[PDB]
């Protein structure tokens, strides 16, 4: 466990469009 750990959660489920959860 780290803080470069972090940066992976994100990079591997990144995400671009924040108008999902719908329809």
């Amino acid at each position: 466990e780290t803080s470069e750990e972090r940066a992976a959660r994100l990079a591997k489920m990144s995400a671009y469009a924040a108008q999902r959860l719908a329809n």
